[PDB]
């Protein structure tokens, strides 16, 4: 394995023994299968990498002259944003086989995001872009983000991250507190 994010996680499942430390291993596995994906899917679209850029942040680099303090901005970090000179596009990735993960997103970042944008006069769109990790096809929310990107040539293989957290869980199987933690 020349793979030292594989290697670092085995080397910490190897060693973990207590329920706390064995359900950050598992959500720094997810974390780490998200940013992967994330790498991915911004090398395929030719769009710079970033992963979580505060909105803030993303104001001052779309409106270099804004008064930040005029207006109220949630200090959200989505992964990140495609600006077009026209409309900016906040980007999330997800990982899921599931749906749910997408909603709650969705639904913060509109109601979030979208009235502090209208004031400052920013033309704002919310992407999700959702890989499901066992069979590897991307579902996109984003009409301006499918115009500009209609496929996503992207050749993912998550499993690698499956092999770990199944070592993971298979060494807690027996352990309620951690399926409890992880549930
Ligand atoms: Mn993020
Ligand atoms: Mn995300």
């Amino acid at each position: 394995m020349e793979d030292p994010m594989y290697e670092q996680f085995l080397q910490r499942i190897q060693a973990v023994r207590t329920a706390t430390v064995a359900k950050d291993i598992s959500a720094d596995i997810l974390e780490a299968r998200h940013d992967y994906f994330g790498r991915e899917l911004c090398r395929a679209l030719d769009i710079e990498y970033r992963n979580n850029v505060l909105l803030d942040e993303i104001i001052l680099d779309v409106y270099p002259g804004v008064n930040l303090m005029e207006y109220n901005v949630p200090h959200v970090t989505p992964d990140n944003y495609i600006w077009t000179g026209d409309m900016l596009l906040i980007l999330d990735y997800k990982v899921s086989v599931g749906h749910d993960s997408t909603e709650v997103t969705y639904k913060a970042y509109t109601t979030l995001i979208l009235p502090v944008m209208q004031e400052i006069g920013i033309n704002t769109e919310i992407c999700i872009i959702r890989a499901n990790p066992v069979t590897n096809q991307i579902s996109i929310v984003g009409e301006q983000f499918k115009r500009l990107f209609p496929t996503i040539p992207v050749e993912l293989n998550f499993a690698r991250f499956f092999e770990l957290r199944k070592m993971l869980l298979d060494k807690f199987a027996d352990d309620e507190e951690f399926l409890m933690m992880i549930a």
